[PDB]
């Protein structure tokens, strides 16, 4: 799925809009340009993807009262993720002891 | 905005889809139903209404390499929340004396 | 762990400070106060006791220059939690038919 | 606070372990070992220092029945996060045109 880096050129972004100069199927080139704001969505500070998933992901579903509906939802996939902490945050050397402070 | 169920009756959900009886304009009522798959989203285990914002809340968007969109995003307003932690998963007696363990 | 609550009575919150008086071990009683503030956290509006642990769920973990603590750790297990979504905010009663707006 | 790197050597990780040798106050020098298991915790993927200090963004603190500490806190304050997306995912060369897939 996507990958359009793969045969595009001079890609750029300008607020909300990709541009680039693509390959066509047979040998010549176009340059076209895509809104992302159709596409992707800010989910608190997180860019994703917009699209459709409630059915996929979720079970159990209720009214609760007039208006709520209530369900069970699936988090994330887990991963393993590189992090970093810096030691010297709360790290001390108490007379030759390394203590947390 | 929304507001069915002021003027909707017997209201239900079964999987994803919602049912009411709702009074018309002009006297009536009639029994609908709407699928909130193309509606609502699971993000990491929340339910969301879907819709775009990228436009809205981003900005000093950039292109970084061949493909990667890099942008500043306006996390959620701040609200106060009603909770609540139970202190006896921690809090002990210790021969008379309230302690953290 | 904890449970103070069995053998202290009359309990009391003003604060951050929890004040009980308790059991002392060979009879008699005692009155003590805490301070909760240096061992709860406020967690994007939950209370949450004050975490550590990483190792449990962090692997590879090196010393990067001379002071940061850098690993491959991993994300939330994936798992169903519950939801809920008030579908007041964006279902209408649009003369008897239930709409998205 | 910290700042043990500016006066130990020779620093080491090993599991949740770090060890150095650091100058004692009145010369000379010593080295110890510091498990920085019950210091460190890992909050989805990422390491972060042991939190507390609820009371500063929470109020309305009580006692609820025997042991519940109930209080309204504060969620995230709002503000702008940099976030990225890797457009590869769903954006397409479909012959020259950029296209969601």
């Amino acid at each position: 799925l996507g990958k359009f880096s793969q045969t595009c050129y001079n890609s750029a972004i300008q607020g909300s809009v990709l541009t680039s100069t693509c390959e066509r199927t047979n040998g010549g080139y176009n340059t076209s340009s895509i809104d992302l704001n159709s596409v992707i969505e800010n989910v608190d500070g997180s860019l994703k993807w917009q699209g459709s998933n409630f059915i996929e992901t979720c079970r159990n579903t209720q009214l609760a009262g007039s208006s709520e509906l209530a369900a069970e939802c699936k988090t994330r996939a887990q991963q393993f993720v590189s992090t970093k902490i810096n030691l010297d945050d709360h790290i001390a050397n108490i007379d030759g002891t390394l203590k947390y402070e």
